[PDB]
């Protein structure tokens, strides 16, 4: 049961331990695609590439090739896609990806500067009047409407597929506060964004898999997505004490490698999760006290 087993981590220190046990145990597939020569440009990290079991292909002819992985959680009956922030040249496939796959909502971890350096292009518009056009994918992308918070902002977007004229809303759930190999700020701000994304019915099977991404798309991806299956498994369920977190992060890693960064981040998803496992049994009034130690406004 996760919270005997936190405070038993903890008062043993062995986070880091437990940690890379986890990475030990984590699965290692092929990723053949990823390393083609043509696809280098096509990959942030030369170390962080989709398995090919797992890989989303993009519909071309031509190169199919998407650093982004579908995590498929079978017991708990949710699918994410976890990607690279996307790069100056992959702008078109990453919309691309999210037109195909009929995602409803793109969640974003990082900003596009981090620690002085690019981690993000800039790939979707900041302003209402100045719309993108990704001409190599035919798809434009306009700004509809932006909701802005005190440390993650919500976005709405409209997606036109040029050679159709399909268009359709995106929701963009971006959460700027959260440092690279960092945690967020607490478990409640975490929380708060993590049931607005919830809450928007992004998530909802009737809709392609939401996208998540953060620079590399394991570390706050994996972080926000082990999170929101540990809720959702025991939310089934009805019974947190149904739910291995551990087991959970090596199942997820059998779909993309890396999930996770930290054991400080390991050690927070078990906060997150103990944390949202109020609200899923049943007390209503912890949704209003994170939103409020969260200080959105
Ligand atoms: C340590 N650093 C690294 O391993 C790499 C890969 C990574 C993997 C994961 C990652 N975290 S996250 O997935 O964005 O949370 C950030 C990075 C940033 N990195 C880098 O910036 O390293 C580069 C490729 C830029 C030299
Ligand atoms: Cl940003
Ligand atoms: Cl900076
Ligand atoms: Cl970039
Ligand atoms: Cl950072
Ligand atoms: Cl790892
Ligand atoms: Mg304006």
């Amino acid at each position: 049961e996760m919270e005997k087993e936190f405070e038993q981590i903890d008062k043993s220190g062995s986070w880091a331990a437990i940690y890379q046990d986890i990475r030990h145990e984590a699965s290692d597939f092929p990723c053949r695609v990823a390393k083609l020569p043509k696809n280098k440009n096509r990959n942030r990290y030369r170390d962080v590439s989709p398995f090919d079991h797992s890989r989303i292909k993009l519909h071309q002819e031509d190169n199919d090739y998407i650093n982004a992985s579908l995590i498929k959680m079978e017991e708990a009956q949710r699918s994410y896609i976890l990607t690279q922030g996307p790069l100056p040249n992959t702008c078109g496939h990453f919309w691309e990806m999210v037109w195909e796959q009929k995602s409803r909502g793109v969640v974003m971890l990082n900003r596009v500067m981090e620690k002085g350096s690019l981690k993000c292009a800039q790939y979707w518009p900041q302003k209402e009047e100045k719309e993108m056009i990704f001409e190599d994918t035919n798809l434009k992308l306009t700004l509809i409407s932006e909701d802005i918070k005190s440390y993650y902002t919500v976005r709405q977007l409209e997606l036109e597929n040029l050679t159709t004229q399909e268009t359709r809303e995106i929701l963009h759930f971006h959460y700027t506060t959260w440092p690279d190999f960092g945690v967020p700020e607490s478990p409640a701000s975490f929380l708060n964004f993590l049931f607005k994304v919830r809450e928007s019915g992004s998530l909802s099977p009737e809709h392609g898999p939401v996208v998540v991404h953060c620079s590399a798309g394991i570390g706050r991806s994996g972080t926000f997505c082990l999170a929101d299956t540990c809720l959702l498994l025991m939310d089934k369920r009805k019974d947190p004490s149904s739910v291995d977190i551990k087991k959970v992060l090596l199942e997820m890693r059998k779909f993309r490698m890396g999930l996770i960064q930290t054991a400080d981040q390991l050690r927070f998803s078990y906060l997150a999760v103990i944390e949202g496992a109020k609200f899923i049994m049943g007390d209503s009034s912890v949704q209003d006290q994170w939103k409020e130690l969260s200080h959105e406004d």
